[PDB]
RNA sequence: UUU
RNA sequence: UUU
RNA sequence: UUU
RNA sequence: UUU
């Protein structure tokens, strides 16, 4: 399915989403273990290891690096927020390595 | 139908609300798709394009610029939070173009 | 009942809670309208006016000033967070007018 | 059961989780009170964290110290500060924030 | 200041 | 420090 | 920029 | 680094 997480304290807050429904979902690092909703919210207490979610038979890995890139965008968007027409695009340009 | 989002990492965390219930909702860029509940919470993994949400036969467009204006208000409210009587209105005055 | 909100972009993210269940809840400025569970979460798009909630025939007002005090505590706890034994109480001492 | 909280305004936003289901959960300060299978997880808030987070869940007393919540916010804060170096930001923040760590 |  |  |  |  699709997994989206943002940082929360020392860990992460996540959503799993599948348009046709989430039938099973588990994680070695996060508090989710269920075997039909299309959205499931869960947390990960630490992100020392990357976020690993098994969802509908598919292994998903959201790297902690990827989470930090997303936090970078949030932080620099806020820093530039008196220029609201350009803040988000400026933050993406600074924060995403391969651009 | 009302849509409200705040920034979350690289994207947005959102709610769609309709007092008499949401009968259908979709988005080209956000994780929501329904073909009756008052409230639906969903996320948008990116806001490089503005948040476009279809709800109850209406096209809703929340500009990323509008989301950054709201983040500006949050950020400057916190900056000024030792002056809790005026911090919010000061933040609105700085952050909302025109005022 | 009990109402607790924190700041979210230009507005607030809130919860109402009542030990014996929430039978009625509404608000002139927040997206909540029910006419039975212990807890409901709702958002307020703006806090230019204080957050006013009617819950179980009781009128609840959380002042924006109060919200900002709470955000002060959050912000200065983060600022002092390399001293985790005293960061929270230090933030309360700086941020709460009656101390 | 398991309890994880992060700071929210003057208090905390929390989640409790038990693999076999949460049947009883209460708190001397947080807004949670359930008695009676049932759901694996419940979200609740605490309006203040002056006196740590104490949760009675499935007969066991859980205490998440405010100090621990602040270490966690330290990691969030320094990860953000270091976020232009996304390969190392989290590890750096842990190294700085977790007392005694080497 | 979510239109 | 949500009254 | 959640793969 | 939620014990
Ligand atoms: C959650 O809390 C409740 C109450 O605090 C616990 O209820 C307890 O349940 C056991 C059996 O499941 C009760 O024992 C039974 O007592 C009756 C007489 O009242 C007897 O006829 C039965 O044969 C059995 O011995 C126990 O009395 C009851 N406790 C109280 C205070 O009423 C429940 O077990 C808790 N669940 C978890 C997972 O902690
Ligand atoms: C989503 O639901 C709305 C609400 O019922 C639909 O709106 C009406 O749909 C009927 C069906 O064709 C039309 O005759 C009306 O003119 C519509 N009214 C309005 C105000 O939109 C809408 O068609 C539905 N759309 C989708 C894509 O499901
Ligand atoms: C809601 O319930 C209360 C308590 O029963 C009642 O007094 C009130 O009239 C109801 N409606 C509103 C709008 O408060």
């Amino acid at each position: 399915c699709t997994v989206f997480c943002t940082l929360a304290g020392p860990g992460a807050s996540c959503e799993a989403y599948s348009e046709n429904g989430i039938f099973n979902i588990s994680s070695p690092t996060c508090l989710v273990n269920k075997v039909s909703e299309q959205k499931i919210n869960f947390i990960c207490q630490r992100v020392d290891q990357d976020v690993v979610v098994y969802c509908n038979g598919q292994k998903k890995v959201i790297l902690t690096k990827t989470l930090v890139i997303g936090q970078c965008i949030y932080t620099f968007t806020s820093l530039f927020s008196l220029m609201p027409d350009v803040a988000h695009s400026l933050a993406v340009e600074l924060c995403v390595p391969g651009l």
